[PDB]
C-alpha cells in the first residue's frame, strides 16, 4: 500500500472560504496534512463525514493540521456546493477541485471506470510520508473522531521515537518502549 | 486500493484453539471476515491489539463475523506464541501462517524491504468484497471498538441498500 | 479529422427533465444529433451558448434533431445547475456527464492538461457521420442560429443527393447541381 | 484536436494579384490568419465561399486580418481558375497550392482517400495560436459572416483578457467578467 | 527497374472527349497501353508533348493502343484545360486525374518532395507487363516516334516468339533467333 | 525513379582499348556520361546494341561525353568477346565488369532473379545528375540516335537555364521561357 | 552450483547469547564461516542439527571457524525459541533471521513454493570462498562429525596447496 | 538448488566393465542412483574418491543403487583410463562420457570457463528426485561412507513416511514423528 | 560447418558438349558428384585445374561420379570458353553458369566483394551428404589426383560400414575396423 | 567460409614434448601455422594421420611451419595418449586441449551433437590469414604429402605476389603471372 511513502507532487486549484486558490505540495511541507478523497458533490446523501470533519477542524489546526478535501469536480463545483448546501457551508478547510484525476491517482485511489474518487482518507506527516490510511464503501461512515485520534497517535510517536502507542491508545495512558527483555512478554 | 474487489484464492496453514487447520476462500464464503495483518510474532504492538480483538471475538461471533490475524511466520510460530503470552493465549480465532507472503500480497500488504506485513485491518463481506481497509504506521493503534462500529454500518447496508439522508 | 466519420459507442448518464437517464450511441440511431461540449458546470460564458440552444430546442425537435450538452461533471452537477440557473432550467434535452471523459475523447475534444472539454459543437446523422463540426477559444461564443443553418443544410444534402449547398445557403435559395457542365463556370 | 495549438512551419507556392510568390509561417507571425481551405479548383461550393469571403476581404484587411485559400491543385491551376472565373477573379488574397498535400495535414485536413482537403476554416492569431475552428461535409457551405464575427470576438478577447465574449456577441454588446463572484449567477 | 513487371490496380477519375469516366486496370486488359505521365496542367513544357502523342493516335489506335495520360492534377483541372488551350483541345485520349498520387506511385513516378510526377511513358502490353520505359527530366521533351518505334517492337516480339528485335529495328528489317550456335558469332 | 538523383560511388574493373582499367565515380565528375548496361556477353541482342553505340563514339567524344557499357560479367569475359567478335571489336569505349551486381544495383537496374542487368540506359551530367533513363524488354533493342538527341537536348537545357526543350526538340527548334505569363496560354 | 564463487554481501538481525546483533558479510572476512540453513524454528529435526553443531562448536571455534544458523524466521522468534527448547538453548553461535529471504537466495537454498530455506551448510573459507556445499532433503540427516572433516580438509589444502598423490 | 527436483532426459556413452553400452533416463526409472561428477581422467592425482565408491560398490547394489561417474571426457578415454590405473581398474559401474556437457547441465555443474564438471555427488531416488547433494573443491575428498549413510536414510523415509531421521541417524537409532505436540518440544 | 550436411535444392543452366540443359539437385541424387568451385572464366589457374579433372572423367564415371565444375559466369561464357581453348575443350562433364550466386552460396563459398566464387571442391554421396571439402587461395592450385583418392576412400567406407580407411589410404591397402578392443592400441 | 579470413584469439593448454605449456594467437604471429583437428584420443584413422604428420615435422620446421593438433579432449589426455601409443610417442609438435571447444568454434568445425571436433586442417600464413582448409568425414583419411604441397605453394605466392601455382604445381615447375595477355589462352 502507499503506507509510509512520501507523497507526490501536485497542482490544484481549490476553493477555500470565499476565495479561489492554489494548493501544491509545498503547502504541506512542514506540516501535518489529512486528505479526505469523496465521490462527488451535489448527490443525494447529506455529506455528513465532511461536516464532521468541519466540526473537528478547529481543533486539527490548534494541532497543526490542514485539511483537503477531494473530489473529481471542480472547484466551481465546490463552491456551489457550498452555497446551496448547510453542511457544506460550515467548511472553512480546502475543497480541492480535481478533474484530471492526478492527485487521486497519486493516492491510487481512482475508480477508472467511473471517473471518481474512492472515499479514503490519509494522513501525511510533516515530511511527507503517510502514517494513516483508511478506505470504506458507501453506507460505512468514516468517524472524524477516530482520524483525531490516530493523528494524536501519529504526532506522539513522532515527538517519543523509541515508543510505540499500543491498541486503544489514548493521551495519558502507557506507552510501550520496545526492547530485547518485552519480546514475547506481552 | 483494493477496495470493492473481491479477495483472491488462497490456502495457508493456520493454528486455532490447540490445532493447525488449512484455511482457503472457500472458509470465507457466506461468512463475514477480518483480515487482521500484523508484522511479526514475539514483538510488542501486536499483541495489545490481538488482544483487543480477542476480547470482541465474542461479539464478533454473534454478528456471524470470522477473524484471521495473518503474518509472515509460520503457523508453528503462532503456537508456540499462544502458549507463552497470556495475551496471545486468549485468542480462540484462526492465526495464519504465510511464510510464502502471497496472502499478504493478494491484500497488497507486504513491507518488501522488511519481508513482514503493514498493520491492516480488511472486513470481508459474505461475497468476498472488501468493504473497508484500514493501514496504520507502525506505532498507531488500531481500536477494535471503530472496527466493530463499521462491520455494523456495512451490515446494515448490505440489508436495506439505500436508506441515507 | 472527424468530418465525414462515424461516431463511436458509448454509455453515460444523463439529466434530462428532472430524471436521470443512460444514453448510449444506440439512443442516436435513426435522428439527427447535436453534440454540444462545454468546459464546466457553474460558469460564465456556458450558460448563455446553452441557453441559445434551449431557445431552438423546439424548432429543432420539429426537424428531427436530438440535442446533447456534455461536459465532464457529472449527471448530479448537472441537475443541482438545472435547479439554481434561470438560463439552464430552461434546458430541456439531455445534459450528459462524462466524467471518465471518455465520449469527449471519442471526439477527439479533451483539454488533457485541464480534464475538461472544449468549446465543440457536432452535427451528426441518422447514420452516426459528422458532418460539421466547430470548436472555439475559451472566450468565443457560438451561435446557435449558425448552428440551424448547418442542420438544415446537411438535411437538404442528404434529402438530394445530386446537389450541393453553396455559401451562405438558406432554405428556398438557389442550390448547384455537381456536373461536368458546371466545371469552371461559377 | 487542432483548437489552442500552435500552427506548424510551411512553405508553399501561391498565386497573390498576377504574380507567384513563397508562403511561409513566417508571413503569419504578428498577424491574424485565416486559413481557408476546400477541396478543388474548377468546382462548384467552393468557388461561391472564396468569393464572399473576398467580399468581406477589405474589412478583413483593415481589421489587420490576412486570407490564405488552400487546396492541394498547384498554384499554376489557382492562376487559371483566377482568369477564367469572374468570382476567382475577385480575389485579391493568397491561393495557396499544396500539392504535397504537407500544409493540408498540418491542419489534419485531408481527405486521404481523394487527396484532395475538407472543407475547413481555422483561425489563427499573431502567435500562430489556432483559436477557432469549422468543418463542414462536401455538401454544406460555410458563411463569411459568422467568420467575421468570430474574428472580431477572438480579437476583443485578445485585447481584454480578463474578459469573455458570451454566444452571440457582437461589437459593442456585454461581456462577462470571470469572477468568484459571477459563478453559477448566469 | 519495373520493367517486366505487371501493373499494379487503380481506379482513377479522367476526362476524355467532353465527358467524365473511370479508368481501372480491368480497362487496360487484354489492350497494349500507353501511360504518359507530366507535372503538371497549365504549364509549359508537358502540352507539346502531349500535342504530339494527341497527333499520334489514330495511329496508336490502328495498333490496338490506348493512351492514358496521367498527372496529380484532377479531371475537373484537365476539363478546364482542354477547353483553354488549343493544344490540349485536340486531346480524343483519356486524360486520368491522380491527386492521391496512388497511380504515379505504382509506376514508382513521384516526385515525393513537389507532389508531381516525372515525365515518364511506359508501354504495357495486353497481359499487364510493363515492356519499354523512358523517364526524361524536367525540361526535356519526350518524341512519340520514339514511342511508336518501340511499341511496333514489342509488338513483334509478343507476335513472333523465340526472335528478338535487334537496335534500330524497323518494320521489315531483320531480326534475331537466339541459340546455342549464335553464342559469340555476331 | 532515379531521374534527377546523384549517382552513387562505384568501384569497378573494365576494358578498354585492349588494357585493364579501374573506372570510379571520380572519372564521372566534370564529365557527361552515358551509363549503357546490358544483360550478359557472348549472346544475340546486346552487340547490336554496343555497336550501335559504337557508330556513335565519335560525336558522342566531341560532345564531352564518355560511354561506359555494363554487364555482371567480368572484364576477363569482356575482353574474350573484344577478341572474338567484329562487332564488338569496334567498341573503343570502357566495357566494365559488375561481378557483385552493385553498379548495377546503384541504378535499381537487376534483374534479381537472374544476375542480369536490364536493357537501360542512364544520362548523367558533369555533376553526376542523372538526366535520361531509358529501359526496355529483354529482347527490345535501344536506338542511339534517340540517346544523342536527348543528350543534345540535356546540354542545352544546362547552358541555357531558365529555358526548356519542348517535345521533339532538336538543334535550332524555339524553347519555351517558364513564366507566369505563358501559364495555360500554350 | 555456486561452488568456488565468492559470497554476497548481507546484512541481517541475529540472536546470539542473549543479544540481538547485526551481520554482514564484513564479519566474515578474514574468517572461516559455516553457514547452516534449516526450514523452520519450533519444528522437529532442524535442532537435532543444530544442536550437534553447538556439540562441536568449541572444537570449530578452535580452529578459526563462525557458525551462523539461517532461517527465514525473525531474530524475535529466534530467540523465543532459545529461551523455550533445552536442545536450542545450548547454541551459542549466531542465529540469523532471514524474513525478506534474500540471504537464503543469496545462497540459491529458497523453497519458493513454501517461503523456507533448505537444510543446505556452506562452508566459506576467509577469502569468502565457497569451498564445500550439502544439500539433504527433508528427513535427512547432516553430519557435524563429516562437515568437521571437510572444514579440516580446506584448510590444510589452503595452508598446504598441492600435495596430492 | 536442485534438491527436490526431477532428473531431465540423457542420453550417453559409457565404459561399463570393459564394455561400451548406452545410458538414459530410462535405466534410471525405479532405481536409486548416484551421479558422482569429476573434472577429468588422466590428471596426477590418484583418483581415491571413484576407488572409495568402487570398494562400496557391492554393498550398494545390494541396497539397489546404481552408479554413474561422470566427466566431459569421452566413454574412449574411460576405457584407456580403466587400463592404465589400478584405482580406476576396481570400478565395475558405469562411467559416462559427456563431451557435449549435457548431463553435467542437466545437473547445473558446469564450469563453463574450463568445460570440466565440478566435483558433486546426486542422490536420485526411483521417482527420478535428487535427495542429497553434495559439492566439494578440490582437495577435499568426499567420504564413500557418509554417501552410504545419507543413501540408507533416504531408503528409510521412503519407506516409512511420516518419519524423519534427525542428525547423525543410522540404522537401529530413533526417528522422530512429525505432530503439533512435538512442535518445540525438542 | 557444411561437412556431412545435405546439399541444398538448386536450379542452373549449364554447358555440357555443346547444349545448354539445366541441372538440379535431382540430377545429383542416387550418383556421387564432385562440385568444382572456380572464380573465373577465361583467367589462368582455373582452366589448368579444370583439364587436370578432365584428365580423370573417364576413370571418374566408370566409378558412377558425376562433375560440375560452377563459376558465377553465365553457361553462355563457359561455350564461349569452351570453344576458345584448348584445355576447356576437352570438359565432357557440366560447366554450370551461377550468375545469381545461389548455388555458391548454397556451398557458402562467394568471396562477396569479388562476386566470384572461392576454389573449393566438395564431394557429394548419392544421399546429398557432403562427405569431403577442400577450399584454396587464389594462387593454389587443386591436386585431382588427391581428389580422386579421396571419392575412393569415402566410397569404400560407403560400401564397408565398420570399416574406416587410415590416412594415406588408397585402394588395396590395410583398413581399420574400431572396437572396444583396437582402443589406444596403434 | 573461413578461407582468406583472420584467426580468431585464443587461450589454450597444451602437452608438448614432455610439458605442459600455455598457447594462444600471438604464439603464431609471424609464422606458419598448421591446425590439425580430430575428433577424440584413444580412438583409431585419428593416430595414423597424426603419426603421418610426425613424419614430415623435420621438413615442416625447416620451412618455419609449427604444428598444432587440436581435439576436445584434456591436455592430460593427451599426454597419457601419447605415453601408450608408439605413434603418438612420436610426435613432438604442440598437442593443443580444447575442452571448452572454444578453438573448435572459432574454426567452425565442431560436431555439435557429439562435443568433438571433425577431421579438418588449415594452413595459416605468418599475418593469421587461412589460406588453406581441408575437411573429410569420419572415415577418410588426410594425406600430409598433400597438406606439404599446399604449405610449399602458399609459400611461393607469398614469396611472388604477381605469381600463381597452377593444378598439381610442384617446386620448380613453370608457375603463370595472371595479366591482360594471358586472358583466355590457356
Ligand atoms: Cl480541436
Ligand atoms: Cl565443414
Ligand atoms: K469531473
Ligand atoms: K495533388
Ligand atoms: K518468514
Ligand atoms: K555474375
Ligand atoms: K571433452
Amino acid at each position: 500500500s502507499l503506507i509510509n511513502t512520501k507523497i507526490k507532487p501536485f497542482k490544484n486549484q481549490a476553493f477555500k472560504n470565499g476565495e479561489f486558490i492554489e494548493v501544491t505540495e509545498k503547502d504541506t511541507e512542514g506540516r501535518w496534512s489529512v486528505f479526505f478523497f469523496y465521490p462527488a458533490d451535489f448527490t443525494f446523501v447529506c455529506p455528513t463525514e465532511l461536516g464532521d470533519v468541519a466540526d473537528h477542524y478547529e481543533e486539527l489546526q490548534k494541532l497543526g493540521v490542514d485539511v483537503y478535501s477531494v473530489s473529481t469536480d471542480t472547484h466551481f463545483t465546490h463552491k456551489a456546493w457550498h452555497s446551496s448546501s448547510e453542511t457544506i457551508a460550515k467548511i472553512k478547510y480546502a475543497m480541492i477541485g480535481d478533474p484530471t484525476g492526478a492527485l487521486t491517482r497519486n493516492f491510487d485511489n481512482m475508480r477508472e471506470d467511473e471517473g471518481l474518487a474512492d472515499r479514503a482518507t490519509f494522513v501525511v506527516d510533516p515530511q511527507g510520508i503517510i502514517q494513516a490510511i483508511e478506505v470504506t464503501a458507501e453506507g460505512i461512515g468514516r468517524d472524524a473522531s477516530d482520524l483525531l485520534r490516530k493523528i494524536k497517535a501519529a504526532q506522539y510517536v513522532a515527538a517519543h521515537p523509541g515508543e510505540v502507542a499500543p491498541a486503544k491508545w489514548k493521551e495519558g495512558e502507557a506507552t510501550l518502549a520496545p526492547s530485547l527483555d518485552l519480546v514475547g512478554k506481552i
